[PDB]
């Protein structure tokens, strides 16, 4: 698939304000991950332990983590469809260390689209969600080529 221009500045323009705060948005939206698809949670063994939403804000390390999630996925957007190098290694962790199915990216998209939904509404109207859910679209779509590729596919 491709974006054209129009929708690749909709899904910049809000980014933009997801850059004012990264870490406060990669909280919430693996928070929102975490609650809404706890199976999600069992497979970072690095956080597997949290018990509740308290524990999870309160982690320092969850709360790293989301920023370097966030920092990756923005690097990606920002190629505007031109990401196969930065694609690679993150498809080769994902699908051989980590393991985590394309059904759980579908997951995560969920949970950004929600976030970005609560804290930018008025730079999440319809048209510019329709962008962002066809930039993660066009993600997975690559990210399960190569997971295929990479003899995953999952
Ligand atoms: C927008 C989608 C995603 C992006 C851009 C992303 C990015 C990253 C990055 C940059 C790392 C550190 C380097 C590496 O190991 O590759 C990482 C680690 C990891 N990711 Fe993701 N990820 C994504 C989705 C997910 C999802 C949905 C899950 C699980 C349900 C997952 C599980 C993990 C795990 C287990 C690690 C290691 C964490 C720790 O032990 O250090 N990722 N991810």
């Amino acid at each position: 698939m491709v974006l054209s221009e129009g929708e690749w500045q909709l899904v910049l323009h809000v980014w933009a304000k997801v850059e004012a705060d990264v870490a406060g948005h990669g909280q919430d939206i693996l928070i929102r991950l975490f609650k809404s698809h706890p199976e999600t949670l069992e497979k970072f063994d690095r956080f597997k332990h949290l018990k509740t939403e308290a524990e999870m804000k309160a982690s320092e390390d969850l709360k790293k983590h989301g920023v370097t999630l966030l920092t990756a996925l923005g690097a990606i957007l920002k190629k505007k469809g031109h990401h196969e190098a930065e694609l690679k290694p993150l498809a080769q962790s994902h699908a051989t260390k980590h393991k985590i199915p394309i059904k759980y990216l579908e997951f995560i998209s969920e949970a950004i689209i929600h976030v970005l939904h609560s804290r930018h509404p008025g730079n999440f109207g319809a048209d510019a969600q329709g962008a962002m859910n066809k930039a993660l679209e066009l993600f997975r779509k690559d990210i399960a080529a190569k997971y295929k590729e990479l003899g995953y596919q999952g």
